[PDB]
DNA sequence: GGTCTAAACGTCGTATAGGAGCATTT
DNA sequence: CAAATGCTCCTATACGACGTTTAGAC
């Protein structure tokens, strides 16, 4: 059986709160409705089996994409105990905590109300993307409810495991640069991107990893280039807690890359021909 | 001077997140 | 009816993932 942490990890990076408000048969003119979703590529189904098993809720899709979704009163209220139980700590918690409010406002069937539907829209104007072009247009002057930010370490090894699962990257830097023999460089290396609203958030991992630089680009990346940080500190860490989905595969092929590096011989022809047709099979290669 | 590692810097194109809205059941 | 939710399709930009140069150790 699959740990919950894991789940809050990868929902922290996968998943999504959303609230439609659709013009209608109705009395206030408009529908009100909670979503919550969790979307991946096709080929990890099993994932979403097993963490629908765990919480024993959630609707199963397989078509462009790979879906579970909860859309009903009772499963969503499966997801708050979830989520209360085993709390995100991205920034996307400021959007759970607004659905989490409407969502109540919902049950209690204030949204059936002018006064219920207008607190409704407070919230959702803040909830990501916010009101829309003809949300706006049609209930103008609208003050967006205040949005928690939120300020946080590391609560479980699987929660890494699942937001690296969802974001995380292992990829082979080729380098091309004539002050080496074969004329590239070979890196093994490790990245995190994320908003940076998140800084905090990303720090305390490099703190909880022991290694890793920020890059700024706005955009964060959490990179890790140090061949023996990699290998006495992120490999173990992802070996005794296992990245979960199709992922790892890319995991497997990074750590046979950074074995050739450890033998120190990826510096030779025969090496780095091997490694390349390595790395342009792994990740966004793949075919 | 040469070889190399670490990482600071640079940047593009699909893949997510987010979305919208009609059909069926409750 | 009307309210909830099942079901499916739409989209556009912030991560992924790829590439180059620099600081400097040995
Ligand atoms: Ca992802
Ligand atoms: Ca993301």
């Amino acid at each position: 059986n699959i740990s919950p942490w894991t789940i809050t990890g990868f929902a922290d990076g996968e998943s999504s709160f959303m609230l439609t408000v659709s013009k209608d048969k109705r009395n206030t003119g408009w529908s009100v409705r909670p979503r919550f979703r969790i979307g991946l590529h096709n080929k990890d189904v099993t994932i979403l089996k097993s963490i629908r098993e765990y919480l024993g809720a959630g609707i199963i899709t397989s078509d462009i994409d790979a879906r579970i979704r909860f859309e009903s009163l009772k499963e969503l209220e499966v997801v708050i105990n979830h989520f209360d139980k085993y709390p995100l700590i991205t920034q996307k918690r400021a959007d759970y905590l607004l659905f989490k409010k409407a969502f109540y406002l919902i049950k209690n069937k204030e949204h059936l109300t002018e006064e219920g539907l207008n607190q409704i829209l407070t919230l959702k104007a803040s909830l990501n993307l916010g009101l829309s072009e003809e949300l706006k247009e049609a209930f103008p002057n609208t003050i967006p409810a205040e949005r928690l930010l939120v300020t946080q370490e590391i609560p479980d090894s699987n929660w890494v495991a699942g937001f690296t699962a969802g974001e995380g990257s292992f990829y082979i830097r080729i380098a091309k640069n004539s002050t080496l023999k074969t004329g590239y460089q070979v890196q093994s290396v490790f990245q995190i991107t994320q908003d940076t609203r998140d800084i905090e958030l990303m720090k305390n991992l490099i703190s909880y990893l022991n290694c890793g630089n920020i890059r700024i680009r706005t955009c964060v990346d959490l990179v890790v280039t140090n061949l023996n940080d990699i290998k006495e500190k992120i490999i173990p860490f992802f070996n005794k807690n296992h990245i979960i989905g199709v992922k790892l595969q890319d995991y497997r092929d990074w750590c046979k890359v950074v074995t050739l590096i450890d033998n120190k011989e990826h510096l030779t022809s025969e090496g780095l021909e091997k490694i390349q047709k390595i790395k342009e099979g792994m990740n966004r290669g793949r075919s």
